[PDB]
């Protein structure tokens, strides 16, 4: 039973882990290998602040609401363990701000102590007249990736640095199952007109007095395109850039100024902050996550492919539920192959 | 009009400033001097984390409730000014934890978004079965003292390092008004059996993933004797030591282990925190603050004394209200001296 996971971002590594921990005791030769073009300092997952918050509107696929929920419940049950720091997991509260009244989010009961902003609170934000406060979680991409990595290593999973040119190439070389977690780059292996980059650019700043996240929302400009501030473990993330179809993996002066003007307007104390770093990445945007099986007809017998990609701006928020679901699909392959 | 402020902790410095800004334009020869034995790194004020939160039970003197509200309102009006960091002022949310239901506090409408804990939140704290969540402010002593100092200097207020042996000594050398801001040490200038040290000890820790304050309450061990965790700007404060009558300005191994065990039980992730510093200070405990006038019968004509001391575990919380009220008493001296 030879398994190749393509992708070493959050989706790949979590999925790889979830499959191993669930089926290594019911499969004798269960070889799991991770093939990736880039690893854990240099993926999109690394660029993310790691805040748990799904989109405000209900998911096209209501399944996604569950996957996010399961991810929250799971992370929360580990927020008070000696590991948390190593994962980069911790609790944070903060504000979602809007110009006008809007309906509560579907997830309002997943988070802790979700409530509307009282007028006292809104006065700290001239530009805003409505919003929420709640306590969520941060799972810092970098850390989380390192942790998954050493968890995978100690479980025997081998890692290889390579670009896969096609599914067949990997099946040809002997994989029985292929787990496709190639993110925004999925379409280079199998055309997907629905999958597209939402370019994001962030600034890492030194503002340790910042203890709340602050997300602003403008329907006029679109989701993820309004300034946000998200404190991390060691630094504070400044953002508010979302540009569909842009493939330029390079920091942009204009976007820098936009991050900075928006965030300073939002929180004046930020002016005396020190700029540490800046980064760009590509949310793998898609009307819904592709997470399903496909029998790839190649040679004598077809090899099995589990797709797990298109997590847009919520990959950390949802990764774990998706990983449990990929593992499920994996178990169904086994029983059909009469190996369970 | 020669004015002497005795004391350079938060009470001295804020009262000095408050008096200058309110009366420098209505008195020509208004000279203000601060006499203190210890300054801004070496005061009890500096040992304090800076959380704004009055005692749970109502004050002996209900005036104190306003003085706190006033301090809060004022600090909150500057939370977003571009000075804030220099002040060491910032917003923070957090938990008050209890073993049993208790009535809401009187200040519940001063803080932001005050509410009770939901069951989900309580599960993060086995040992506790009830509590609060709300958003407050932190005014870090060290920074705030540094800030007042530069404000006072540019106002031409002179500081002198010296231990004052008596009120007479000071009046003898020319002061018309004396502002008594000598904290826990006040009894040495005028016996006060009501005033006593509530010794405290705290650990400063490197735990920057900690974004919430956590205060625990136990009636069996009593106020400030229960473990607490309070994130600052650069470090986190570990505490929960209150000992009436203890005059030992020296870090105690036992207390160290108590802080540590209590806080680790409370937040297991603190196990891998790095210990940076440790400090001891003396809460100026007294059944109520002494903030009032006294005409001290010295030499030919008596000199006026404003007492401002005995702020216990809540000096930073209340200091501003206290200063405005000390200035008011000052205004009354002037009109009696027929000089307004
Ligand atoms: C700026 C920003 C902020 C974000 N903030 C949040 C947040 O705050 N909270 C949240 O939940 N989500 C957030 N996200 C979303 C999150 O960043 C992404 O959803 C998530 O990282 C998607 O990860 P992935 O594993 O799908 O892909 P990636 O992390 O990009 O990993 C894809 C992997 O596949 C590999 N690969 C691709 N093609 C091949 C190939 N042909 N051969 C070999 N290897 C290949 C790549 O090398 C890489 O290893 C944010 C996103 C951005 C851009
Ligand atoms: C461990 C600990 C933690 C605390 N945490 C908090 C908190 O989180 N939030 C909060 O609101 N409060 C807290 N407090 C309470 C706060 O620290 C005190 O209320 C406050 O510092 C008292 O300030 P003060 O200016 O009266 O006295 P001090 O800060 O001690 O200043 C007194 C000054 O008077 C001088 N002085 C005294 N006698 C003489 C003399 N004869 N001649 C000359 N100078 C003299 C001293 O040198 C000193 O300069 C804490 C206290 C402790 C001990
Ligand atoms: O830019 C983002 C901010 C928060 C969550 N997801 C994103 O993509
Ligand atoms: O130790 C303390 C913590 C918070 C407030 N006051 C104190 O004294």
């Amino acid at each position: 039973m030879r398994v190749v996971v393509i992708g070493a971002g959050v989706i790949g590594l979590s999925t790889a882990l979830c499959i191993h921990e669930r089926y290594h005791s019911v499969l004798q030769p269960l070889d799991i290998k991770v093939y990736a073009d880039r690893f854990t300092p240099l993926t999109t997952t690394d660029v993310a602040a790691g805040l748990w918050q799904p989109y405000l509107s209900d998911p096209n696929n209501p399944q996604e609401a569950d996957w996010s929920q399961q991810t929250f419940d799971y992370l929360l049950s580990h927020v008070h363990s000696p590991n948390a720091e190593n994962l980069g997991l911790f609790l944070i509260s903060g504000y979602n701000l809007f110009h006008e009244a809007i309906p509560d989010p579907s997830w309002k009961d997943t988070v802790l102590g979700f409530r509307k902003l009282t007028p006292r609170e809104l006065d700290m934000f001239p530009d805003y007249g409505y919003g929420w406060f709640h306590t969520s979680l941060i799972l810092e991409g970098k850390n989380y990736l390192q942790w998954l990595t050493e968890r995978l290593t100690e479980r025997g999973v081998k890692f290889f640095q390579r670009k896969v040119e096609s599914f067949e190439e990997v099946a040809r070389e002997g994989a029985d199952v292929i787990v496709n977690c190639t993110g925004v780059w999925a379409g280079a292996l199998q055309r997907d007109p629905l999958l597209q980059p939402g370019r994001g650019q962030i600034m890492k700043v030194d503002a340790p007095w910042m203890k709340h996240f602050i997300l602003t929302h403008d329907p006029e400009r679109g989701i993820y395109n309004s300034p946000y501030i998200i404190p991390g473990t060691q630094t504070v993330t400044l953002g508010g850039i979302f540009q569909l179809g842009n493939w330029s993996e390079l920091n942009n002066i204009q976007d820098h100024n936009t991050i900075w003007e928006g965030c300073c307007r939002l929180e004046p104390t930020l002016k005396n902050a020190r700029i540490i770093g800046e980064r760009t990445g590509f949310r793998p945007v898609r009307p819904q996550i592709r997470l399903e099986r496909e029998q790839l007809r190649t040679g004598p017998s077809n090899t099995e492919v589990i797709h797990n990609y298109g997590h847009g701006g919520y990959g950390l928020t949802i990764h774990w539920g998706c990983a449990l679901e990929a593992a499920k699909l994996f178990g169904r392959i086994l029983e059909e192959k009469k190996l369970s």
